[PDB]
């Protein structure tokens, strides 16, 4: 079973107690690429999206039908996508625009929830999230309180107030701030995708 | 008529006594672009090839049926070409490869001319050109001596020796070293063509 430990994730020993979310890929024995991505998944894999350029990182990272990126016990893990060899930077840039747009729709539904007859504990977590929606730790902190209070709050609501809470529940996957990562080889970064 | 003067071309006064090879373009009144290219034509227009990106410099520089680039009294002037907006640097890079290839074919025909029964004055200019074929001034100096001696040399030759001199006459336009210039706007250089 999982064991909650307070080892500092900023150290080598503390980081390896986190579950790896990149495992058993098709890279060569002793590859110099996969250890880097594996460490990133152990630190921020809970909330990251990957835009991967075509290359080795896309061949051992995304050759059908096997996917080396996995999830933790909570079912959360990095979402992985590879478009083309030359557009990987702009591909990931587009994701950052969209993810910000999805969080903006949620913040609007949360601000409207403040004006609705909902529980005082629910209003407390919403105000805390709006102030730290762009902070990785704070958005996870107040977001989880919102996720925990939503099912009981929806049961106690009705009419258009219930629809407002149901719209927040539909977008609760954008409470936690995401981390966009654009991964590629030197051939992509130094040549075809440098522009 | 043309007046040979020994004013230093490196000064402003000396450069303007050279004939401009960019005249009467379609640029705006007081454009900040055309004065730059005009000065380049007055210095090296005798032996330059232009790879121009799409933009203002291609619209006032190459809108049919009027061409603003002209020639001097000797009939020599810049050759101008525009491929696309995004490839102008590689377009001009390809020209530099080809021009070097054309000079290489000429140097082979000149080295073979040293082994042929030709005039002593012709052999003197060929040895001088081979040593300075990559120097702008020296290649023009010894090249013009070769161009001046060729018609009399061809008249005095026969057989395969005459064919060797006729092959040099076919390539005499690559004695003088060329100057490849890649002209474009900031939109080309900073964005789409920066890679
Ligand atoms: C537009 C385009 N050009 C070329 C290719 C072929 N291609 C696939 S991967 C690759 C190079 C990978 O080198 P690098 O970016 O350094 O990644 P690495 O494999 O070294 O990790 C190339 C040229 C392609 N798929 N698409
Ligand atoms: C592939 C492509 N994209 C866009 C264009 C349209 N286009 C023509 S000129 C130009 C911009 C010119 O700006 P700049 O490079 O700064 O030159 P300037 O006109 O300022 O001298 C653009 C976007 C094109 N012709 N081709
Ligand atoms: S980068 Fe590619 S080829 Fe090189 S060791 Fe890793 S998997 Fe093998
Ligand atoms: S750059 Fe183009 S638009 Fe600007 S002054 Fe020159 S010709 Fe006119």
């Amino acid at each position: 079973p999982e064991v909650k430990v307070n080892f500092n994730p900023a150290t080598v020993k503390g980081s390896q107690f986190r579950q790896p979310l990149l495992e058993f890929s098709g890279a060569c024995a002793g590859c110099g690429e996969t250890p880097y991505v594996k460490l990133v998944t152990q630190l921020f894999g809970d909330r990251m999206i990957i835009a991967n350029a075509t290359g080795c990182s896309s061949i051992w990272g995304g050759s059908a039908p096997a996917c080396p990126y996995t999830v933790n016990r909570q079912g959360h893990g990095p979402a992985w996508a590879s478009s083309l060899f030359e557009d990987n930077a702009e591909f990931g840039y587009g994701m950052a625009l969209a993810v910000a747009k999805r969080q903006d729709e949620l913040a609007t539904a949360i601000s409207k929830a403040l004006e609705a007859p909902v529980s005082a504990a629910f209003k407390a977590a919403c105000e805390g999230w709006l102030a730290g929606k762009d902070d990785a730790d704070r958005s996870r902190e107040y977001g989880d309180r919102i996720k925990a209070l939503l099912p009981g709050e929806i049961s106690q609501a009705s009419g258009e107030v219930k629809d407002l809470l149901l719209d927040i529940d539909r977008q609760k996957d954008y409470l936690t701030k995401k981390s966009i990562w654009i991964i590629g080889g030197d051939g992509w970064a130094y040549d075809i995708g440098y522009g």
